[PDB]
């Protein structure tokens, strides 16, 4: 007997967490996944010396994480099998696929991480707020006060993710970048550091921050903290939730223990769902909230008929580029050169101080240093420079999220022929109306691994603004990249597999009025009819958005923790 | 001050742990990694639920911590740059690449893993005894003596891994491999599982073995073991071994703390070396033991002479098989079918007990009830069957190891158009003659990522008996993969790029006389000449051998370790 | 039989590819899914490009084809010629 | 004919290639027809073929024949990478 119970352990759930487990409350966390961080449950897997030391690895570490939602059934042609060997007569059901799953109207990059954590002991970082035009009404018909309360939620989810926009000021390739990119726009779009979540150790380490920074998951109490009740369960698949009669309240939640095999239920005042868009849906579908199976109009679903409907998944484009000779050479512009490289003659000089320096005596002091040590290397950037991480927020005239960056998840082979330093990422990201008829489903004859409701999407970017946008939102980057660097072979101007940029919202989606608004929870995060039952997570997101949502959805789970703490009492110690 | 050392947290130094901590000892051990396998310290990163239900994506954990140990330049062209971007008027030196490295002396698979645990924290656990062909003497002149030395050392290695040969007994695919084999030899050649250091707790889950099953690494004196002491560091690179000027004896290990970057020395009665073959090395080199830089005749070393030389890699031959229709209907044999599948008097059945049956009322049960409960697969193996583990033990007449298995590291783009269920893997490992001329050695110019002097290999596979022997094991995986089935396209036979297979031996190897036996270590694993230090692992074995090396290695350690048991006191309580 | 082709032997796959037109494609069934949104793209997996649809992918001599041209195969082929023996024959 | 990417960084003087053709029986049920709908580039009926390669002999003598070519080949050189055996497309 808990005071609350939350599913999963993800940032979102940690919010969750932080908030009760802080306040008082005798919490129990679940999670389908097993602690595997090291030492410091739930933090980002990137924050070894290994890692920052050949970060290329880290790709890797991503892709053993993300397991696909939903591959349709596999129709390949293989006719060089050895006439002895078994051979197929049809492309019938192989290797986990799903049948239900149309291919041509699928998001085959969506993906799910099941480790404690959750996505961000993988995820990059990057916690920029939504503007109006991103973002749902918290307060209606007020504007002003819609915007100062979104500045207090904001502002302490950006503590509780301790974002910066400052870590990478000391990188050559960054404000190489920054300054180009003003210049070239001068006045018509802002540039500034994408907003990181992490605070920079050294100058070759930056400890990201995930989870474990929200809140370090040790059970409490201890010695930290000897008046907090706080309990993780790793290896436990959550199921359902039970409804009581009047469907006004949860009684308690299902689970499957996955080390014992056993099957128990957990009782508790308040419940939380915090197992991310896709799983908070499954959950709710096989506790009987929606519809189970393809959707079928003819039967009107009795709670919440928004449910696995509205969804959105934003498209994103990608390139990389290979810095241009005009920039490379403006970084050592203040340099005077005299003799030849490898000489002992060969001097390269600056004058600190000098009015008519274009670049700040700690960068030519920087460049002067790796050019006199590495006469050998032909570019005057030091080799452990960090790397460049720019952005123009979206605005009305350029509706879409700029990542400017050199991102860990690489989706080629990584490529060796060109120099590191030289190379820029570039993600523009875009808004999806939300519309109906697009949706997440769950077949009620085929299951997944963990023998729960097999996950299907029926999705296709819509017509109109969606696609006029995410055009011109190609050409966008088309555009802007050429003022830094041509593209570097291999990693050419595409749109990326849909899903693949796991920004996927509006699953269980938050509105005013359930009617009205089509939705699921209202502005607490509170499950319309229930008093008891919360959905923290992007799925609560019932706006088109470009930008990075997480930050967002631990804003609106700090909003729903205030309802909570106003309207139930802790247990007694 | 401690009584004892050991660098390295792999399976080799935790079997030193294991010995040393359990007689009485005060032990550090220093790891240049750290912690990342949840709260079992260095155990198998496949033991989580979530991997072994989506097994293909372990090789991204395995191939996101194997760091190549010597990349050479890149010369590659690339000719489609844009003309505004900067391009590279010669092939210099990008990316981490070593210059002093052949392309074409390579060991280019090579690779490094540093993680707490080291690489038993994603091995496959296969754990087979050498027999005399493949193994180092321990006792000379004395055959059925050496014998029953090597038969005490492995028995009690087994434990320590918990080797077994019946894990995988229940399998259909595994048996169905197995007698076939059997059966086409009938005599000539011996097949057995594959023994593997692993428990089996259930039908869809293995425990896998680790350096935690040998040593858990918790920290003591604890609850579970008050009068032992022992403390791991990780993230502490390990730099030099300090020499008495008589070179008796080591006076201390001088270390790097990664996080703060402090550099500290550490005092102990005796050293133990368990950085793996590779790193051993640079850390004895980089101590003044045999020679830094490219190998020059004309000076000879003045400690260890052999240090670096003789070194061995295997051959491994790969390919994989689609199985064939003749043994696929063999596993439906005793079955009795009518109806077709789908119908309502669709009906398989078979006798329990029947004495014209071919196989165990068990198999049957199992074939019978997934064709009933699975009418639209066309296939009579159950889904959650286990892979095959098959081998046929290296012989003289057939002097390769062979595994006929399902392994984690996939080297291709896992394919999807083939039902799993029909794939067999198959790796053939030769045995490689050390030659003086074989060499790993360390640039005294260039450094690695840890500022340590850069590994550089001169190998080619010896002319002779080495090479003849790969050619023809290529040819007998060709001939005995046929009997089983054809291959699976873009799994056609090949040899691996060197050094893949990981079983590098010989950089510090083991002999009865320095001089004459052109070796490093003793029988006890002790360096000559030196009273308190020793080395551990693979780089100790001496011998051409094919099967994996690593119960071996272990077998060397424990002997070593009753050296110090009987030569060194420990400090009192 | 140019002199240019016997000095540059490898160029001479190029004559054969463009000389063999398969005959009978089955309809493709590639995903294609990185589309712009904006483009044309296909609800089903209809007939394409000359591709028949009678054809069973999965029981199909895909690699045949047929050369028209005067001489024929001939006029590309490897100009291998054994006798058959009594086995093979008949 | 070359079936793959012809490749530079090996020495052609070194290189041999290797073709083992099989024989198949004839059976009734392997069969080449025509299209009374679909229609070729010359609007002549669209040919189909419906072929498997005979279970029995000619199956087990096609694996026998790839294992042939891999014990013969040794005799002269390994196998080039990108060039390793296989069938090729019916
Ligand atoms: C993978 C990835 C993700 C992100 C980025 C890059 C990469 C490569 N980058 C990124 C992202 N978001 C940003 O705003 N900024 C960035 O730069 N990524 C997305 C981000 O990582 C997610 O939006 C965020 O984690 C969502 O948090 P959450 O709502 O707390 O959900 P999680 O998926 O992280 O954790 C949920 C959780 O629940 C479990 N689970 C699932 N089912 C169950 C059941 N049935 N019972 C119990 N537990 C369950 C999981 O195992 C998991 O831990
Ligand atoms: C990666 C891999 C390895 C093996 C298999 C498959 C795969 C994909 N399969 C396998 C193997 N061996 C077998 O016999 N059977 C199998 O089926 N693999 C090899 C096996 O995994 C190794 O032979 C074994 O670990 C060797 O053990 P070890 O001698 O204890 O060495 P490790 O590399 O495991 O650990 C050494 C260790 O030392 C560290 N390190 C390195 N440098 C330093 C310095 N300078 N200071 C401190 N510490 C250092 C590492 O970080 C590491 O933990
Ligand atoms: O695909 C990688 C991208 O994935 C997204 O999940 C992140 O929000 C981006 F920051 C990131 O660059
Ligand atoms: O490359 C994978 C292989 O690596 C080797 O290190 C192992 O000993 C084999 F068992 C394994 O199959």
């Amino acid at each position: 007997k808990y005071d609350v119970v939350i599913v999963g352990s993800g940032p979102i759930g940690c919010t969750y967490a932080r908030e009760l487990v802080g306040a008082g409350y005798k919490v129990a966390m679940f999670d389908i996944g097993e602690i595997d961080s090291g030492l410091k449950i739930g933090a980002h897997k990137k924050n070894t010396v290994e890692y920052q030391k050949n970060i290329d690895k880290f790709v890797n570490v991503i892709q053993g994480q993300l397991m696909s939602v939903s591959v349709p059934v596999n129709t390949l042609v293989v006719d060089t099998l050895s006439p002895t060997s078994w051979q197929a007569s049809t492309f019938f059901v192989r290797n986990g696929s799903n049948p239900e799953q149309d291919p041509l109207r699928n998001l085959s990059g969506q993906a799910v991480t099941r480790v404690v954590g959750g996505m961000s002991t993988h995820w990059t970082c990057a916690t920029p707020r939504f503007d109006r035009e991103q973002r749902p009404l918290l307060v209606k018909d007020d504007a002003d006060a819609d915007d100062a309360e979104w500045d207090r939620l904001y502002t302490k989810a950006e503590s509780y993710f301790q974002t910066g926009t400052d870590q990478f000021k000391e990188s050559i390739r960054h404000n190489l970048v920054l300054n180009k990119l003003t210049e070239e726009y001068k006045g018509q779009r802002d540039f500034q550091q994408i907003p990181l979540a992490a605070t920079r150790r050294s100058p070759t380490f930056v400890e990201w921050s995930s989870a474990n920074t929200v809140f370090d998951l040790q059970n409490r109490p201890n010695t930290d903290a000897p008046e907090e009740r706080f309990n993780l369960f790793p290896a436990v698949a959550c199921e359902r939730v039970v409804r009581n009669a009047l469907n006004s309240e949860i009684e308690s939640l299902h689970i499957h223990d996955l080390i014992s095999g056993d099957r128990f239920e957990i009782k508790a005042d308040v419940y939380v769902l915090t197992a991310g868009a896709v799983h908070n849906t499954q959950l709710l579908v096989n506790s009987g909230f929606g519809q189970l199976g393809r959707p079928n109009p003819a039967n009107p679903p009795e709670l919440l008929p928004s449910l696995g409907s509205y969804i959105t998944e934003q498209s994103l484009v990608f390139c990389q580029t290979v810095m241009s000779t005009e920039l490379i050479d403006s970084v050592k512009s203040d340099m005077t050169i005299r003799g030849t490289p490898g000489e002992l003659t060969y001097s390269v000089t600056y004058t600190p101080g000098a009015s008519t320096n274009k670049h700040p005596d700690w960068w030519n002091e920087k460049v002067k240093n790796h050019m006199m040590q590495h006469q050998e290397d032909p570019l005057p950037i030091p080799f452990e420079d960090p790397e460049p991480q720019v952005t123009t927020l979206f605005q009305p005239s350029h509706p879409w999220h700029t990542q400017i960056h050199r991102d860990a998840f690489s989706y080629g082979a990584v490529q060796q022929s060109i120099d590191s330093r030289l190379i820029v990422d570039w993600r523009f990201f875009g808004r999806t109306e939300p519309k109906e008829e697009n949706k997440l489903w769950f077949s009620d004859k085929i299951t997944d691994a963990y023998n729960m409701p097999q996950p299907t999407f029926d999705f296709r970017f819509p017509a109109g603004r969606t696609s006029k946008e995410a055009e011109d939102m190609m050409t966008d980057m088309c555009v802007m990249s050429a003022k830094i660097g041509g593209f570097l072979p291999g990693s050419l101007p595409q749109f990326m597999e849909p899903g693949l940029c796991l920004h996927l919202g509006g699953t269980h989606r938050m509105g005013f009025d359930e009617k009205e608004d089509n939705c699921c929870v209202n502005t607490d995060s509170r499950v319309f009819g229930f008093k008891n039952l919360f959905l923290g997570g992007c799925g609560n997101i019932p706006t088109a958005y470009g930008a990075n949502p997480t930050l967002t959805a631990m804003s609106l789970a700090i909003k729903s923790c205030e309802y909570i703490k106003q309207n139930f009492t802790p247990s007694p110690f």
